């Protein structure tokens, strides 16, 4: 296995892999981490032939109790589970107007002095409407994209690495401390600050930066957070349980 | 698979299965759900031959950063990794003087009234003393028992059940609300309640209360909290994440 890896280089024809989104003022990081990596994988699974942004709207509103409690938080493995069964329509970003269900919660500043509104506390969850936005060609039903299988990956570096290399990006989670919130670049290790909680993310590569091994990680706090919305985190010593909740799946053909 | 199951009667030769520990004033439930399930497994796998209380003290204090922040909380999957690599010594309950390193943190009252002092959040992590207590027949390095494997179990009801039924109780986790804290009897469904955090526990069976399918769970809050130390929580609904984070392993024997 190579000394570093990027899903975006390895599968450059797939655009969603370089994309960064915004969950807004809603705790849908469980939903985002999932729908991001599904998009990457549908594309990867099809040599590019299929290129869908899978909807964060669909999963967040329509999943139910299995995924947890919506904008108040949720469970990744419920996400991929719902995907293998009820499956997931496409949906661009806020006012993208692409696919079936574009995401309907606005972008905001996540701990950064920008020009968009302040995010403020987890939004409330919207209802589930089994119908694509008006203008979209096919219906919700016909627009579903299915998972064939989903699974948890074990706490083993080499294993989480083999998975990203062979099947594309995965979903992870980790404890979040205050000192995280103002990350800018380099490799995040924890030193200071209080607990804030788990928070789900999409892992898309690994590498070494000045002696230090890392996971390359996409956050859903838009691109003016961190390193263009991405970040690196210590790899190897379960740092913040980053290696404890890897979940993944294979798209149906 | 059976419609009902109890590891406690499946392997009645295996006493640790029926035992409720007390974690005391320390957030070491991640440690307690693992050594508990590990003991159960060492007993089941050697068919009776080896019977030990695996030490909570050793895990909690000597595992380090791969497991978390000790008494402030940690990560089940880093516990089972530790076992497979560095091993765990024998330790019974507080003032048992059984085994190498018995637990050094006092039993207390956990969201109940009782004869014992109230628990506290304030819980320092005892240091990693790599010495068996005085009297113990065998030295610390000698008394270590090792994991052969550690693995995450996928979010599948039918798959979780079959792991237990074929291999022993498991460790797992769920999101705790405040309505949980005052449970007594019956099957847990989260109705009301506010969010309090994760809780790592040990699952040892399943069944059906009045139509309601549930999982049999050992808490580590002593026996006067709840149903003699155990509780039932609903099944098949990833309810409060119960089917989301299951970890296990096979003893080296």
């Amino acid at each position: 296995l190579p000394e570093s890896f990027d899903a975006r280089e390895q599968w450059s024809n797939c655009p969603t892999i370089a994309q960064i989104r915004d969950q807004g003022s809603c705790g849908s990081c469980w939903a985002f981490g999932a729908v991001e990596a599904m998009s990457d994988r549908i594309c990867i699974h099809t040599n590019g032939r299929v290129n869908v942004e899978v909807s964060a709207e669909d999963l967040l509103t329509c999943c139910g109790i299995q995924c947890g409690d919506g904008c108040n938080g949720g469970y990744p493995s419920g996400a991929w589970n719902f995907w293998t069964r009820k499956g997931l329509v496409s949906g661009g970003v806020y006012n993208s107007h692409i696919g079936c269900l574009p995401y309907t919660i606005p972008p905001c500043e996540h701990h950064v002095n920008g020009a968009r509104p302040p995010c403020t506390g987890e939004g409330d969850t919207p209802k589930c409407n089994k119908m694509c936005e008006a203008g979209y060609s096919t219906s919700y039903k016909e627009d579903k994209h299915y998972g064939y299988t989903s699974y948890s990956v074990s706490d083993s570096e080499k294993e989480i690495m083999a998975e990203i290399y062979k099947n594309g990006p995965v979903e992870g989670a980790f404890t979040v401390f205050s000192d995280f919130l103002t990350y800018k670049s380099g490799v995040y290790k924890h030193e200071a600050g209080d607990v804030m909680g788990g928070h789900a993310i999409r892992i898309l590569g690994w590498g070494i930066e000045n002696g230090v091994p890392y996971w390359l990680v996409a956050n859903s706090w838009n691109a003016d957070w961190g390193d263009n919305g991405f970040f690196k985190i210590l790899r190897g010593e379960n740092h913040c349980g980053i290696e404890s909740e890897i979940v993944a799946g294979i798209p149906r053909t």
